[PDB]
């Protein structure tokens, strides 16, 4: 979108997540993450120890034959005062069909618990809308990953979804 | 069907469509409802303005000879975390021949087009088969209906097929 369609009180806006993350973007697929009986929508807070095992994910879509990719990310590290490691890649999974979840898709990176030492963390999953299958694969390492880069060199445009909770040490 | 033929995998048993609106069932019968280019399939997004007028709807059937009904509801009012208002019927065609679709029907609540302003919303369409033509009617109002009292009181049985889409705020 063009900055004269911004919703300044978006709460992605609010929370830095667009501007330290990602771009502007109208939101367009569906993006359900659970963990226990909590959906994560935006500043939700989940702690450490109730976000060890990968959550449940299901996906909506736009079109029968299109696959997402999913980013999780931490961009607060080591801490959201000094975060010299942004982003920190925790998951990513590709190849997950439309209106399906990550149980379908190829995980490629494994799924890295938070553990969050230092301040309140912003945990994103992010939503891409892949080119095709077998498109998307995965860096290096995990820290000091750069979600807009990943999307600019596997052609995934900007986002469908993206939804964030809030973690701190406990 | 019994708990004990339940697969727990099924796209409306994990969306929850099956437990907060219906019973466990086996589809038996096509339904094909379309918006704009696209059919509707378990959990595709369609966002509100793509879906303001009604959709075209066609039916398969078991016997030339049976008539079905299509409801349409949103279990997710005003909000899926706090959803007081479940279900809100949006739309509901008797008398559709087999085989036909809702052109051929009797409109006898019409179309509502879905309009969520919090969360993201299902909104599903359920085809049930009649005991004959011309015994199948409208309730008083749209909010807190109930899709299972409403089958139970027009000897409708099980359904014979539904699908939802998603859709949230633009």
């Amino acid at each position: 979108i063009s900055h004269m369609s911004i919703n300044i009180r978006d709460p992605l806006i609010v929370s830095r997540v667009v501007g330290d993350v990602l771009d502007p973007f109208n939101r367009s697929i569906t993006l359900k993450v659970t963990y226990g009986q909590r959906e994560v929508t935006n500043g939700l807070d989940l702690r450490p120890s109730q976000v060890q095992n990968k959550p449940r994910v299901e996906i909506g879509g736009e079109d029968l034959r299109n696959f997402y990719t999913l980013v999780m990310v931490d961009p607060d590290v080591p801490s959201p005062s000094n975060p010299h490691l942004r982003e920190y890649l925790h998951w990513l999974v590709t190849d997950i069909p439309a209106t399906t979840g990550t149980t379908f898709g190829n995980e490629i990176v494994s799924y890295e618990n938070p553990s969050p030492t230092a301040g309140i963390h912003r945990v994103v999953f992010i939503l891409f809308r892949q080119l095709g299958r077998q498109t998307v694969y995965a860096p290096g390492w995990r820290q000091n990953f750069n979600t807009r880069e990943f999307a600019e060199i596997y052609n995934l445009g900007l986002p469908v979804a993206a939804v964030f909770y809030n973690s701190q040490r406990e």
